[PDB]
């Protein structure tokens, strides 16, 4: 997170570091037994570590699970970053508490001005590298297709929007991938890319969770 603040320790409850002997990407849990991130985040041998601040001490308030199975959505492109979503499976249930929480899926699709809260452990600079330790949050709406199409010419498909600043100076990045973006307490988005971090009229692109509600539910009962 570029130009964000600190969250403030396990006040962002459904957030998760995904850990394969470091911090790879972030996460959201969306029931006690399964989390979304990023396609782009694949890998084997995850750890999904929930009640997280400093990923780099324990603290007290953590859950270390490992991943049972991880389910790509089906139609998930490398090239494009389209369907830019992935399931999780836990272990085991996660024990839900003030300090680990799932978060709602949208009934709804959000609007172009909704003010969302986006969060992770990416990069804190826009030139060079600075990760931090504890969880980073910012504030960012989504921006108008309109306006995230003439950022990203040919490259925006019905299954990501535009959030953020056209001025920059406040963007997601590196590390923040597969991380929420939440609107009115529901899980809109997953940081998905961006050409660098917080650049002038290169905003950061997000998987558009609503359209992805039927398949996760389908998902979730079968598995
Ligand atoms: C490789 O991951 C990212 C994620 C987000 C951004 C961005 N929001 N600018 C760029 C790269
Ligand atoms: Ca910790």
């Amino acid at each position: 997170i570029v130009g964000g603040y600190t969250c403030g320790a396990n006040t962002v409850p459904y957030q998760v570091s995904l850990n394969s002997g470091y911090h790879f990407c972030g996460g959201s849990l969306i029931n006690s037994q399964w989390v979304v991130s990023a396609a782009h985040c694949y890998k084997s041998g995850i750890q999904v570590r929930l009640g997280e601040d400093n990923i780099n001490v324990v603290e007290g308030n953590e859950q270390f699970i490992s991943a049972s199975k991880s389910i790509v959505h089906p139609s998930y492109n490398s090239n494009t970053l389209n369907n830019d979503i992935m399931l999780i499976k836990l272990k085991s249930a996660a024990s839900l508490n003030s300090r680990v929480a799932s978060i709602s899926l949208p009934t709804s699709c959000a609007s172009a001005g909704t003010q969302c809260l986006i969060s992770g452990w990416g990069n804190t600079k826009s030139s060079g590298t600075s990760y931090p330790d504890v969880l980073k949050c910012l504030k960012a709406p989504i921006l108008s297709d309109s306006s995230c199409k003439s950022a990203y010419p040919g490259q925006i498909t019905s299954n990501m929007f535009c959030a953020g600043y056209l001025e920059g100076g406040k963007d997601s990045c590196q590390g923040d991938s597969g991380g929420p973006v939440v609107c009115s307490g529901k899980l809109q988005g997953i940081v998905s890319w961006g050409s660098g971090c917080a650049q002038k009229n290169k905003p950061g692109v997000y998987t558009k969770v609503c359209n992805y509600v039927s398949w996760i539910k389908q998902t979730i009962a079968s598995n």
